[PDB]
């Protein structure tokens, strides 16, 4: 599913993301714009081997399994086919270990280069929430 931006924002505020950490909404809006162009179906190789996976770029190499990433762990236990899915809910619980395990959102390198320290309000503007 490709989802609309407003659409998109209700969804992850309804699971818990608005402030999640201290990270307002539009910062997870705007890291899954530049991750995935809000296409839950987005994957990427990596150089290493390992693949990221949705909306949120979830990458094989610490937080799901693939069955094809050599030494990897699976800190959401799950398949990374879940991630693909067009219910967000799994995605959202494993992008909520992520950013608590001590470098917040700048594990998503496309927020550190693209979102942080941009008025990121601007995403959520116009949405009813
Ligand atoms: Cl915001
Ligand atoms: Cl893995
Ligand atoms: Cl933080």
């Amino acid at each position: 599913k490709v989802f609309g931006r407003c659409e998109l924002a209700a969804a992850m505020k309804r699971h818990g993301l608005d402030n999640y950490r201290g990270y307002s909404l539009g910062n997870w809006v705007c890291a899954a714009k530049f991750e995935s162009n809000f296409n839950t179906q987005a994957t990427n190789r990596n150089t290493d081997g390992s693949t990221d996976y949705g909306i949120l770029q979830i990458n094989s190499r610490w937080w799901c399994n693939d069955g094809r990433t050599p030494g990897s762990r699976n800190l959401c236990n799950i398949p990374c086919s879940a991630l693909l899915s067009s219910d967000i809910t799994a995605s959202v619980n494993c992008a909520k270990k992520i950013v608590s395990d001590g470098n917040g959102m700048n594990a998503w390198v496309a927020w550190r280069n693209r979102c942080k320290g941009t008025d990121v309000q601007a995403w959520i503007r116009g949405c009813r929430l």
